């Protein structure tokens, strides 16, 4: 199962930053979303959860054919509370119909981190629609209550190593976990993309505690608060060790999460060798916007 990249036809670098502006500006002016978080982290877990479907495999899955809009991925349990990306980025899509909506969910990631101060993402366009019998079976997305072992088998399917896994739960930085999308509850509600997944781990007071789902999670009085997947990070010692290097290194942190996310957006399509290259949007900020 070969999936071939094609360029929207006669679009450029500059019809999608243009797209990536209108996110971008949503993104400023619907700042009232899950108690002033805004947008931001809601759209990177979308463009996680519409990429890690993918099963290198056999090629199922993944960004490329932007099945969640079908309502089976849609009704994933596993992307409850993702719906409300989705209607962020519906007015987004009706500007800019042209736009594959495996490129929209993507990019809105891209453009998601970009505006939370994180990294730049490289991104390429050229993600296809595909029909509604290639969408993929709930269940390929991992679970929460588990360890690290299960953390690194899970992230095998997904070709990624060791590192490549520390550096992608670093965008657990963002946002909050909600009781009735996912039965955990609470976290910083940060929207500013940072290495503080990092530092929390290392410097924090954990507690284990039950939450109001009969779930355990670890939770500091600062308020922070861990999956118990994201604390098997400080559990496995090879996955310490990348934590430690990520807490003392913003700028490599920031370089290994964009060459992660940019794979993780990329698996399981296959760019032509005179594919344009991968796009780099300015923020609105650099543009004076
Ligand atoms: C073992 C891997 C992972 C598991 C088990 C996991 C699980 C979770 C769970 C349970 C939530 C809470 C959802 C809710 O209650 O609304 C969450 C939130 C989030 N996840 Fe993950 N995740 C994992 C990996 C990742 C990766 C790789 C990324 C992106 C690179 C990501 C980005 C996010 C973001 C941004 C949120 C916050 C969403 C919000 O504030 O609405 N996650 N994830």
């Amino acid at each position: 199962l070969v999936h071939v990249a094609s360029v929207e036809k006669g679009r450029s670098y500059e019809d999608f930053q243009k797209v990536y502006n209108a996110i971008a500006l949503k993104l400023r002016e619907d700042d009232e979303y899950d108690n002033y978080i805004g947008y931001g982290p809601v759209l990177v877990r979308l463009a996680w959860h519409i990429s890690g479907t993918w099963d290198k495999h056999d090629n199922t899955g993944g960004s490329y054919g932007g099945t969640y809009r079908f309502k089976k991925e849609f009704n994933d349990p596993s992307n409850a509370g993702l719906q409300n990306g989705f209607k962020f980025l519906e007015p987004i899509h009706k500007e800019f119909p042209w736009i594959s909506s495996g490129d929209l969910f993507s990019l809105g990631g891209v453009t998601a981190v970009q505006e939370m101060q994180g990294p730049k993402i490289p991104w390429r366009c050229g993600r296809v629609d595909t029909p509604e019998d290639t969408t993929p079976d709930n269940g390929r997305l991992p679970d929460a209550d588990k360890d690290a072992g299960y953390v690194r088998t899970f992230f095998q399917r997904l070709n990624m190593n060791d590192r490549e896994v520390v550096a992608l739960m670093g965008a657990h930085a963002l946002g909050k976990t909600h009781l009735k999308n996912s039965g955990y509850e609470g976290g910083g509600a940060n929207n500013v993309f940072t290495n503080e997944f990092y530092l929390n781990l290392l410097n924090e007071d954990w507690k284990l505690e039950k939450n109001d789902a009969n779930n355990e999670q670890w939770d500091s009085k600062s308020g922070y608060m861990m999956l118990p997947t994201d604390y098997s990070l400080i559990q496995d010692p090879k996955y310490l060790s990348i934590v430690k290097e990520y807490a003392n290194d913003q700028d490599k942190f920031f370089k290994d999460f964009s060459k992660a996310f940019e794979k993780l957006l990329e698996n399981g399509i296959t760019f032509p060798k005179d594919a344009p290259s991968p796009f780099i949007f300015k923020t609105l900020e650099e543009q004076g916007l």
